[PDB]
């Protein structure tokens, strides 16, 4: 049984002809040793390559691909199982330049490769997490059927940020909350969350139920880093006012495509995700940072020092942890922020 | 000054060979007595177009090619102002059937095309409107400054979703969000809104501060659409059970593309998106299905009947609705009797 992937990725720095030479050469001798075929084609600092061979030498050389230091941003697009023919069975690895190609009649096909690549990079990055990880895995997410699913949501927003914007030119908003998005998205990749989108400054995602101290640990890091931020800045950035408040829930969500031909887009459905919402609010009131349903704390098998915060609204056991607590009151912060900002 | 556009559209059904050949044909034609050059491009059902030449008979071509009915989905990914060089000088129109091309080297970028064109596809079926817009227009999402803009901002989400959610199968409830988020974007796009985005099964839309008696409209027309089909489904239809609160909110948001090269979004910034959110929420407790602000009410030409609710805490804000969103039933009478209907 034989299987064909096809990727693209970024090429890392600046590779010269005889490093991408060195590839096809060590490409050639290990693809017939396991014989795998395929095409590589480079073009504008991106990788473009198929392979096609059995699933197990297919499969191994891929994982081999990915930790490659010499391309980044890898993205599977296409994965054909249970192929009967090779599209390229003459070619252990064939390696193209389409950039040296001059040929008249290429330039139509090669300028709309390239723009359609490069529009294509962008794309993914308004993409959710879960409709990535989709087509990494060679499965079309728009045929995929909605799934009701054991997830913990995952809701942080910036504190005060009425103020914010009040007193804030827009351009300082922007670089604000871009910074905020940015912490935040990179923490919660890091321990295996998936961003689902962005409401105003709020920041949703979703965590496995095996990830339940991965997502506490994503809060307190999350909190961490802007308590370190605040002290690297001079009194002069509005960084130096940024908190965040953070909501866990854990229970079944429906995740799949939701809407019509006018408007489709990957949505959690759940009471899970208002409950998460809802206890990020609640942080504002608590002398913690961070609040979570006793469903969250069930996914945990670290030793946090659980602490009940007692019942809220039917109403639901808020519980957090003693290191999410705060060095601070929080309506003193929220008059500090406006009296700096005045 | 010249201008260079790149689209791809997808093929409508039924387009013979014989049909694309009077394409390039007229095509000729009109691009040589417009000085305009380019390459048309077909490959499984998509074609794909560069178009190059002076601003002003660029854009009036495109204008009539956006309207021409052999061809829908179109996207205009790429716009290069002010062009030094023609990349396609002695090609007025010149249409290569790729599919056609069967040629072993160029089989690869062939097979890659495809790929990445549909895969290309199936990404702006989850992107934004906003951002597709943006796209069509030229304008680098990724590099153009969030903006502070005056919008009304809809939020409705449904009547006891938590029971619905509760005590109805997953394919049902996909069934039923599904319809009640159709019902909500067609008459918020037919009024002139922009859907923002799903939250859950709620919807948040926006609307210009000249718009104010459409967001009113909308909120009646997607409650009146409801009303019709809680009694056009039968008592076993999940459908005769879904019901809508709708909040409407008036300030300042900055509107923009947010987030890193990991995570992009197109997001609403401002006080009064909350404040829409908190007004839906609130219509739970009033006799009336549609709230919102003074600021709302201050965008509103029409002779609407507004009704002053009170000062609501979401310091406390005038509530207003019209009198057209009062509700012939009671609320908790009726979320009691979603519970028990799916008992
Ligand atoms: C874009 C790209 C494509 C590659 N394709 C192949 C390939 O098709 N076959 C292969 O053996 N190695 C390929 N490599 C190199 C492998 O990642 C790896 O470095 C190589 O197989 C060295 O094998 P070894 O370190 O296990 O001895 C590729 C590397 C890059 C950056
Ligand atoms: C995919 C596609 C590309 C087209 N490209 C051109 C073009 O480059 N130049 C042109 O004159 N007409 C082009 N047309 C046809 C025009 O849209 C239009 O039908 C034609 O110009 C008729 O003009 P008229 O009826 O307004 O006189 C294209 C049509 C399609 C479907
Ligand atoms: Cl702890
Ligand atoms: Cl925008
Ligand atoms: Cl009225």
């Amino acid at each position: 049984m034989m299987k064909r992937l096809v990727y693209i990725s970024k090429i890392s720095g600046h590779l010269s002809l005889e490093e991408i030479q060195r590839i096809g050469k060590v490409s050639i001798k290990n693809n017939q040793r396991d014989n795998i075929t395929g095409v590589l084609l480079y073009l504008q600092g991106l990788f473009f390559q198929i392979l096609e061979g059995e699933n197990e030498k297919v499969d191994k050389l891929y994982k081999k691909i990915l930790v490659d230091d010499r391309h980044t941003n890898i993205l599977c697009l296409k994965t054909e199982y249970d192929i009967t023919d090779r599209m390229f069975p003459n070619w252990a690895m064939k390696t193209i330049n389409l950039n040296e190609n001059s040929e008249l009649m290429i330039q139509p096909i090669k300028s709309l490769l390239q723009t359609i690549t490069q529009s294509h990079r962008v794309l993914e990055k308004y993409m959710p997490a879960r409709v990535i990880y989709l087509i990494n895995q060679g499965i079309n997410p728009l045929t995929v059927e909605p799934q009701l699913v054991e997830k913990i949501i995952f809701f942080s927003d910036i504190l005060a940020f009425s103020t914010l914007t009040e007193k804030l030119p827009v351009n300082e908003v922007v670089i604000l909350v871009n910074r905020y998005f940015s912490i935040c998205t990179r923490i919660i990749s890091a321990y295996g969350g998936e961003v689902t989108k962005f409401i105003g400054d709020c920041v949703m995602a979703s965590f496995t139920k095996e990830q339940g101290d991965a997502a506490i640990r994503t809060s307190l890091d999350i909190i961490s880093e802007l308590k370190q931020l605040r002290h690297h800045v001079e009194a002069t950035n509005p960084l130096h006012l940024l908190y965040t408040g953070i909501g866990l829930s854990y229970g079944h969500v429906i995740e799949g495509n939701m809407g019509s031909s006018l408007k489709m887009d990957h949505t959690l459905l759940g009471d899970a995700v208002n409950v998460a919402a809802r206890l990020e609010a609640l942080t504002r009131q608590l002398p913690y940072a961070l609040a979570f349903t006793a469903g969250v704390k069930k996914c945990c098998q670290a030793q946090w020092t659980f602490i009940n915060l007692g019942a809220h609204q039917e109403a639901i056991e808020v519980y957090t942890v003693n290191e999410a607590q705060k060095y601070y009151d929080t309506l003193q912060i929220t008059q500090l922020i406006r009296q700096t900002l005045e």
